[PDB]
């Protein structure tokens, strides 16, 4: 006799999210289920990560139902890299009018891929007097390791470590960003692509 019950979101292939990267040290992942409950039914939802329930008792995990309980929203706080990938919703009826058998419906659960990225960027100075080009190599995001940027250039100056120390327990903004490393070129011949590459991850300034 009860109302159907699916999932509007996430669809059956997932749904991927990714933070605000000028805010990352949180994350809101939401489902819904397609229809609101009828007068007299509620929906309760759960949450799993790493094959593990979740709750409001973990202390970066907090899980909201929304007023009707159509939708529920889990806030990962303290955001790192190894908090990138699935994690699971599933709602099902939570109350049900006495007369009317809910034990027949089953829960439905969906899967959101969390994405955090690791961004490199290398700016520079310009030609300047101090002869010379800065090149800088910076990031944001989700540092997945300790591995220092490599720089690069086809054949091939000093290099100058900027930030040596562990960004991998946590997160850094798009506005925020962390420069790892300078290239100095002291001194038409030098013109090209340098290329700062920090784990998987790359970008390249041409200096002309
Ligand atoms: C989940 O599993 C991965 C792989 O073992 C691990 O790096 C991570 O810390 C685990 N915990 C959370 C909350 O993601």
């Amino acid at each position: 006799t009860p109302p159907s019950l699916t999932l509007s979101s996430p669809p059956p292939t997932g749904l991927p999210v990714s933070p605000d990267l000028s805010q990352p040290h949180s994350v809101t992942l939401t489902c819904s289920a397609a229809s609101p409950p009828a007068r007299g039914y509620q929906y309760q939802w759960q949450w799993r990560r790493n094959g593990t329930l979740l709750s409001n008792t973990h202390t970066r995990f907090s899980i909201t139902p929304s007023t009707n309980t159509q939708s529920s929203s889990l806030v990962i706080s303290g955001l790192r890299y190894s908090d990138a990938g699935d994690y699971m919703c599933t709602v099902e009826y939570g109350v049900c009018p006495d007369g009317v058998d809910c034990s027949g419906t089953t829960p439905v659960t969906g899967n959101i891929h969390l994405d955090l990225p690791l961004i490199v960027e290398v700016d520079s100075s310009g030609l300047v007097a101090r002869e010379v080009v800065v090149l800088t190599c910076e990031v944001y995001g989700y540092p997945r390791d300790s591995s220092p940027p490599m720089w690069s250039s086809p054949g091939r100056f000093n290099i100058t470590p900027r930030y040596t120390g562990t960004l991998s327990n946590g997160s850094v903004s798009s506005s925020d960003k962390v420069a790892l490393s300078q290239l100095t070129i002291f001194n038409v011949a030098d013109e090209g692509e340098y290329t700062c590459s920090v784990a998987g991850e790359s970008a390249s300034f041409r200096v002309d």
